């Protein structure tokens, strides 16, 4: 056997016999997760059991992009690293466990506690986002949910994205843009506006806005586009960032959505410093340029990692892209019998693997020629 049962959450928990799960953590549509430690090195871990997954065609895509997208972009300060996978009972099995580094809170629960943040605790926070975010889009995948909920944080207030389920792919070639699959739907709240206003332009500045929305939110102490649904979450965003200019207008590519706005009174932008007075003005600046309405206004993510309220933390050679970008080949099957097959390779072959000039070498050199000259 060599794993352990544990009963949490009114249902079975299968583990490596290496772990004692330690503490319920949570539940969701798509499983269950512990707090689990490893009893021979004393290292924490989040154990997290995805569950149902071939139940529908829809949990078994998302579990299959979560355990692809987690390999890719394991190794990343700023991201959660994915430590192992298994699954206990493969003959008829409707579940994986993915074993992932474990963070004690999350932005959104330190937000809720109402502790106190410094402006250099915000700084600290948007950098980590955008480090880990860089590495991200450098693979060509847009992480598409981005909200204090997946930023999770550690008692040294460090930083680490998590939830790669809903994540997409994203291309230069409009083609392939269109292609890429989009299962789920994103949060309400911190979604970029050019999606609910049909831009066709799916782009890397849908996750800028979200960080945008973090940065108010923090800069507020609570969410700042707090929409109750589509229209409601549209008329919050516009009574702040005011009536888009005729360029902007026009590509609203929905029609109902289009002569609304256009049929809206004027709106004075509302400015930032008027809406946060005590905060940087630095912290407003880049706020501004985040939450840009039009997305060809938004700044990009390494502008913003070069803006002067970042410029403490920003170190070029310390923010790294990942080395190749993401392939989405994968989302086009459609067959539920060859995604169990697709994951159970992945499991196997990702188990296997995590289970295998200088003054120093200039002087080595030197040396070595001074020892091995006449004689
Ligand atoms: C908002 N988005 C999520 O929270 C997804 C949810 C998710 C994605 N795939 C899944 C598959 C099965 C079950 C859940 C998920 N969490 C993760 O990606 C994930 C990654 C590394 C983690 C490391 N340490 C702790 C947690 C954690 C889990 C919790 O339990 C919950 F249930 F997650 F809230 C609650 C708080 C936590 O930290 C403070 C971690 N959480």
């Amino acid at each position: 056997q060599g794993r352990k049962i544990f009963k949490v959450f009114n249902q079975d928990f299968i583990v490596d016999e290496r772990y004692t799960v330690t503490k319920e953590l949570g539940q969701g549509a798509y499983g269950i997760v512990c707090a689990a430690v490893n009893n021979q090195t004393s290292e924490g871990v989040a154990i997290k059991k995805v569950t149902n997954v071939f139940s529908k065609k829809i949990l078994a895509k998302r579990a299959l992009r979560e355990i692809k997208l987690l390999q890719h972009f394991r190794g990343h300060r700023n991201i959660t690293c994915l430590y192992d996978m298994d699954i206990p009972r493969p003959d008829n099995f409707n579940e994986t466990y993915l074993y992932e580094e474990l963070m004690e809170c999350d932005l959104a629960a330190i937000i809720r506690s109402g502790q106190p943040l410094t402006d250099a605790h915000f700084q600290s926070f948007i950098y980590q986002i955008l480090c880990g975010l860089k590495y991200i889009h450098s693979a060509n995948v847009l992480h598409r949910d981005l909200k204090p909920g997946n930023l999770l944080v550690n008692a040294d207030c460090e930083l680490k994205i998590c939830d790669f389920g809903l994540a997409r792919g994203f291309s230069v070639d409009p083609e392939e843009n269109a292609g890429y699959m989009t299962e789920y739907v994103a949060t309400r709240w911190y979604r970029a506006p050019e999606i609910m206003l049909s831009f066709q332009s799916y782009t890397k500045a849908i996750d800028v806005w979200s960080v945008g929305c973090i940065l108010a939110e923090l800069l507020g102490g609570r969410p700042f586009f707090k929409g109750r649904d589509y229209v409601d979450q549209l008329n919050q965003i516009l009574h702040i960032l005011g009536t888009p200019n005729e360029e902007t207008l026009s590509r609203i590519g929905s029609p109902r959505a289009q002569e609304y706005v256009r049929n809206l009174p004027f709106m004075a932008k509302k400015p930032f410093p008027t809406l946060f007075p005590n905060a940087n003005p630095d912290a407003l600046d880049l706020l501004d340029r985040m939450l840009a309405f039009d997305p060809s206004s938004r700044i990009s993510v390494e502008q913003a990692l070069e803006h002067p309220y970042l410029h403490i933390w920003h170190d070029a050679s310390d923010e790294p892209d990942c080395p190749t970008t993401f392939n989405f080949d994968f989302e086009v099957v459609e067959d539920v019998g060859e995604m169990r097959k697709m994951i159970l390779d992945e499991v196997y072959r990702f188990r296997q693997l995590v289970r295998t000039q200088e003054y120093v070498g200039q002087m080595n050199d030197l040396e070595a020629e001074l020892a091995g000259g006449l004689d």
